[PDB]
């Protein structure tokens, strides 16, 4: 139940990297060179359709994360969008990363969603929390 | 099922969907801001949100800030029991300071849905064909 | 419902911080210290089993992220991992990061996810976005 389409030979269907693997490993369908603290956008060459009550969270892959510093941008693939989904890669790392057509550098995940009507009000109820953020819990 | 916000501020504005089917509601800032490169910046929205049961709201980059000008979004989990002004925690990790001005979007906010599931310390677990393979056990290409 | 087993003596039971987090907080089994635009894999020196409709993200915490530029990379735990939970830490602050042992470094979530089948097709529905992405709706 989720739908993609090839637009170019270079795109490769997308796997998952085991069986009950949160994301569906996603390939480049090209070269790129990622100079260090620079980054790139890396066409798949899908497009997709979501299934009904889901985004796609295009997330990265721990390996690349703890190996080579890198890490993925933006990230939010629409339900309604029908465009070359795009891996916005970070090199945050002191090397140069490169990437090959069909290596897999992000990985696509149906993160379940609602989506809510907005209703501006005068005032929400309180709760315990409150305003209560930004390590108002503690360190430890 | 509703997302309540009340604006804390004249300074906020709603958040709007980008498309029909957006996945998020994108967020305003309510001031100016200069932030240098690679530095961050807490975003004010001047709003307090009520998320419905069940989902938290995920502070989300949005991808042309991020593609065009390397613009992050930190931290981002707001808590379903939140009444505090939403921050967006901006990361510029460009070369170029980044300037954000009152009403520009600059972050979406996602309904997550999520459990809230009590935790059990247990002898040991389950064993599974991933194991305890990670951190790119399943290889390259 | 969200099962955990201690690795060693080092790992502390993860805990929420509100009634109503959405993160359970978890702690650093061993000391770091990151250097500025540096990373580490945290070890938690637990194993997890995620209910079933999930995974687990390994999301930042605010305090953490706004007083000390603290990120998080990788987090995608799966469903089927019974390894050590690693967190992927960044610093991307001017100072160096001191973890200690049993500091909240980071948080949890239980993102409820679709495992879909994948299937390829020829091509997909139109929709009023399009291919419209990375900006399309503008800045303001
Ligand atoms: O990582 C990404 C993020 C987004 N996209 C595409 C798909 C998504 O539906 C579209 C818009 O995403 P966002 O709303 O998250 N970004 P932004 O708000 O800048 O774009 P837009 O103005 O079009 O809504 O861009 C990618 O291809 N890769
Ligand atoms: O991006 C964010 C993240 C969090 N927050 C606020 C809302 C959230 O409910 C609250 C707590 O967030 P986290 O638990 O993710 N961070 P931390 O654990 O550091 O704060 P606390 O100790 O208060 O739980 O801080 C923001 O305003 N913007
Ligand atoms: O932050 C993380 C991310 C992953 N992990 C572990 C748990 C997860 O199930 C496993 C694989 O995660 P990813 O699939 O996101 N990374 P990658 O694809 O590089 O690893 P693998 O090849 O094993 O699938 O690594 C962590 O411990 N911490
Ligand atoms: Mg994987
Ligand atoms: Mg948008
Ligand atoms: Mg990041
Ligand atoms: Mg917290």
């Amino acid at each position: 139940q989720l739908r993609f389409a090839r637009l170019s030979e270079h795109a490769t269907a997308p796997t998952r990297g085991s069986a009950r693997a949160a994301g569906y490993d996603l390939y480049s369908a090209y070269d790129y060179t990622i100079p260090p603290m620079e980054k790139a956008v890396v066409k798949t060459d899908i497009q997709i359709a979501l299934p009904s009550g889901c985004y796609g969270r295009v997330a990265p892959r721990s390996g690349l994360a703890a190996k080579h510093f890198i890490d993925v941008g933006a990230g939010v693939i629409d339900e309604d969008y029908r465009g070359n989904v795009g891996v916005v890669l970070f090199n945050f790392g002191k090397e140069k990363f490169e990437v090959k057509k069909g290596d897999r550098i992000a990985q696509l995940i149906c993160e379940r969603i609602f989506y809510p009507e907005i209703e501006e009000v005068q005032a929400l109820d309180d709760t315990e929390r409150g305003s209560g953020g930004f390590g108002s819990t503690g360190k430890n």
